[PDB]
């Protein structure tokens, strides 16, 4: 009875929960368990089913990946939630590098957090800060001569937004799925182009698989009103082609309003025979041999592609 209330108060003292009233945390406190881990203790084990996530109050952890052809790949607030939510087995071991204090919850407790005021966006900022370490923006020069920066979308980028793959989560809520959507790279890959390495997004492009691992994918493109006709579209399409090739996608398709000529031109470059409703097309995914980028720039795009996909456990 009372110990749930000490728990709520303890939760409310996390900066993660700043601004929450303790009384609001009591049902969550019911569903969480305290974690006290010793240095060296395994928190999450590669090859386990994912049964919980952890919310860390203090102490560093270290992630490693064990393989069959050499030593474990090491690296270094929320842990284990993505495989929890996908119901995918753990692809990595997480060990305590210090004493680790925090709390353990199951998928329902994670859903409880997602539905608390302000907490969806905080959780997403946390996924975002974590993915940022796996992303190094690539300066790229478009046909105009201007320099811009290319990078995968990050969780939280507005350009992320825009029921067919997620039919593999049991008894989901919208929040669970929207959260998974923010950390999806394999079935939904989005390249983004920004002004400066840490500046605003000025265009994006995406393929969305038809369903989980489908060979066909729907593509879309967008270019800020100040950046029309600079070759930004055809460039992103280049990266988009490098990424599709890498993950298995062999065909693209596109549905467009007829007056949206700029999109249409992007597709026309690919052998688009448009068929009315307002218009649509379907085309093959040209070989990586074929993208008008130096072999060096190809490698970096594939490298960025692999990096984020692995960081998100696909
Ligand atoms: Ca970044
Ligand atoms: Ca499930």
């Amino acid at each position: 009875a009372e110990l749930t209330e000490v728990r709520a108060a303890d939760l409310a003292a996390l900066e993660f929960f700043t601004g929450c009233r303790p009384s609001a945390l009591e049902p969550l406190a019911t569903q969480l368990r305290p974690l006290k881990a010793e240095p060296g203790q395994v928190l999450i084990r590669q090859g386990d089913p994912a049964l919980t996530f952890m919310l860390i109050e203090s102490g560093r952890v270290q992630v490693s990946h064990a393989v069959a052809d050499g030593p474990p790949i090491v690296l270094d607030l929320i842990i284990g939630e993505i495989a929890l939510l996908r119901d995918a087995p753990r692809t990595a071991t997480v060990v305590a590098a210090e004493p680790v204090i925090g709390w353990v919850g199951d998928r329902d407790a994670f859903d409880t957090i997602l539905h608390l005021p302000g907490m969806f966006d905080r959780l997403v900022r946390i996924a975002r800060q974590r993915l940022a370490a796996f992303i190094t923006p690539i300066p790229v020069q478009v046909r105009t001569g201007e320099w811009f920066y290319l990078r995968p979308v990050l969780p939280g980028d507005v350009e992320r937004t825009l029921y067919r793959r997620f039919q593999s989560v049991r008894k989901p809520t919208r929040a669970l799925l929207e959260y998974l959507f923010e950390v999806d790279y394999a079935d939904h890959f989005v390249w983004v182009m920004t002004e400066g390495a840490l500046g605003p997004v000025i265009a994006d492009a995406r393929f969305v698989r038809e369903g989980h691992n489908a060979t066909m994918a729907a593509v879309a493109f967008t270019v800020g009103d100040d950046y029309q006709g600079r070759g930004i579209g055809s460039f992103l399409m280049g990266a988009l082609i490098v990424s599709a090739n890498y993950v298995g996608v062999q065909r693209f398709n596109a549905r467009v309003l007829t007056d949206n000529m700029a999109m249409r031109k992007i597709m026309d470059r690919l052998g688009a025979v448009w068929v009315r409703e307002v218009v649509m097309t379907e085309v093959d995914v040209p070989p990586v041999d074929t993208v008008p980028f130096e072999p060096e720039l190809i490698d970096q795009i594939r490298d960025a592609t692999r990096k984020v996909i692995r960081a998100v456990s696909q």
